[PDB]
């Protein structure tokens, strides 16, 4: 475990927190990208709005 959590497969444990990976999306978006509900943006995809 990561400090008492499971990280997403969107995260990664560093010093004992989960937090969002490096972003690197190569799709160029309206909208810019989609969070999910930690707020990370993986796997790559436009935002609805």
């Amino acid at each position: 475990t990561c400090g008492g959590e499971t990280c997403s497969a969107a995260q990664v444990c560093l010093k004992g927190k989960c937090v969002c990976n490096e972003v690197h999306c190569r799709i160029r978006c309206k909208y810019g990208l989609k969070k999910d509900e930690n707020g990370c943006e993986y796997p790559c995809s436009c935002a609805k709005a």
